[PDB]
């Protein structure tokens, strides 16, 4: 009843499908991604993944379109959009890749969200602002900090733990 977190994958394929694994041997409901994944080729590495995925766009994926496409193909339930707005296990949530300052600020400052996901620092961070938990999972590509990094989120009692790749 746990969920997976990832984020900026930079085609990093080998950190894909390490990332992948772990998501597997792990429950793992769904998945979300809000970072970029960037490349196409980098979908049909997700059509080997046992959750479902919440995607968001980052500011280097160029395919939006096929980008959605793709990821309908490897699943009808899949979604990606610039922003998602959702519920699971009670939690409100606010998904999106880091880019808009703003929005971000905003909508962890609002309180009409339990969790706020974002990614494009690369800057993993996992902090509790006003009771809302913010987390950043880091980069999986691990590229700008030499540190490649995935979560794991507990709907259930509300723990997330980060994995090092």
């Amino acid at each position: 009843m746990k969920i997976g977190i990832m984020s900026d994958t930079h085609d990093h394929l080998p950190n894909i499908r390490k990332a992948i694994e772990i998501f597997n041997d792990e429950n793992v409901e769904t998945v979300i991604h809000c970072g970029d994944f960037v490349s196409l080729f980098v979908i049909k590495e997700f059509e080997n993944l046992n959750a479902n995925i919440i995607a968001t766009y980052g500011n280097n994926d160029g395919e939006r379109c096929k980008l959605k496409e793709w990821l309908k193909d490897i699943n009808e339930e899949n979604i990606i959009d610039d922003f998602i707005s959702v519920e699971i296990d009670d939690l409100k949530f606010f998904i999106t890749h880091g880019h808009h300052q703003s929005v971000l600020e905003m909508a962890i400052k609002s309180g009409l969200y339990d969790v706020v996901i974002y990614g494009h620092t690369h800057e993993r961070v996992f902090e509790e602002v006003d009771d809302v938990l913010v987390i950043n999972p880091g980069e999986c590509c691990g590229y700008l900090t030499g540190i490649p990094t995935i979560g794991i989120l507990d709907t259930e009692k509300k723990e997330y733990r980060e994995i090092v790749l």
